[PDB]
């Protein structure tokens, strides 16, 4: 069943990053500009994308981690597709909290297809079980490091946090990420 | 290659249709009683999903045929999604013109996974070849009927479209199901 988590991939790049990922230096720079706190720190450049292997994707980010908190929307981004006039792409921008202090702020959210997998895990008649969710979210992680390897979209936009839980910080891995730039 | 459909389909299901259908009546009610014009025609019950073989998916439905025209959006759908907050769930409102005349208005749109295909057909890196791409196609809108069928949100509340091009008349093939109902 290498071809799920294959597909996936390119269908995240393709309905997804490829398209949002050239237009996004520009709507953070905007956002930075115009819509952001004059007192507090800029919002880092690149879309910051969380890969749990486990497949589990909450909704709300500050679920996973408190000291995860929504800041503010970017300026939407907005484009006819497939016949739907004026689809949104959407994007959310966190505070990440070290020591109850701002330590970083970022555009960061969750691979939905990731939640794709788990989905399909549960119901009895997608024909995939628990044990091959992990290999595939594993082969989804790769396929996309592949794609963004040669995409001319990928400009230094993009940045794919994997991980595994065994307390694991969900926000300090994030920290980690953002110190290396 | 049996799995590259199989998990796109699977995807519209849990990623979208899923989420919008049990919400899709009361939100063409209130178009219907509150934005609609007071002398036209109701907007249809049902999302009609184009599904064309040859995965050849325009982002203007007037390209696929002028007798399609846009006439108005659907209210929004928000709702938090993977870390997004108020992710954009958005629907068009078509008018099919017969003989230079409204015959029908209906929430119409392509199945945007068939653009996936497409694309992953184009890009070599894929390795997914254009004679694959058919029967990916059918296999794609087989397991959707499979998953409607049994689905607890499809209450009549959807209806796909599937066809291949040899003039076909586009707008004629969606007041054929449109007058069905
Ligand atoms: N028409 C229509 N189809 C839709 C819509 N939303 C999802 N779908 C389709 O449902 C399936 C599963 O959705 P996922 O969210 O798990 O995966 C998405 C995640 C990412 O997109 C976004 C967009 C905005 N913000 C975050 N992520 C790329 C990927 C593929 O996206 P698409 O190529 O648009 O197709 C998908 C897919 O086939 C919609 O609003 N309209």
């Amino acid at each position: 069943n290498f071809n799920v988590a294959h597909g996936l991939a390119w269908s995240y790049y393709i309905g997804y990053l490829r398209l949002i990922l050239p237009e996004l230096q520009a709507r953070i720079r905007t956002y930075n500009q115009h819509y952001n706190n004059l007192l507090r720190g800029a919002v880092s450049q690149r879309l910051y994308i969380l890969l749990p292997l486990d497949c589990g994707v909450p909704d709300n980010l500050s679920m996973a981690d408190p000291n995860i908190r929504f800041l503010d929307k970017l300026p939407q981004q907005t484009g006819d597709r497939a016949g739907i006039k004026d689809r949104v792409y959407s994007n959310s921008i966190y505070e990440l909290l070290e020591n109850g202090q701002r330590a970083g702020t970022c555009v960061l959210e969750y691979a939905t297809p990731l939640q794709t997998l788990f989905a399909m895990s549960q119901y009895s008649q997608a024909g995939f079980s628990r044990e091959d969710r992990l290999e595939q979210a594993k082969l989804f992680c790769r396929t996309l490091e592949d794609i963004l390897a040669d995409a001319p979209e990928s400009q230094n936009n993009c940045r794919l946090i994997a991980y595994q839980e065994p307390s694991f910080s969900l926000s300090q891995e994030v920290l980690r990420h953002l110190r290396q730039e």
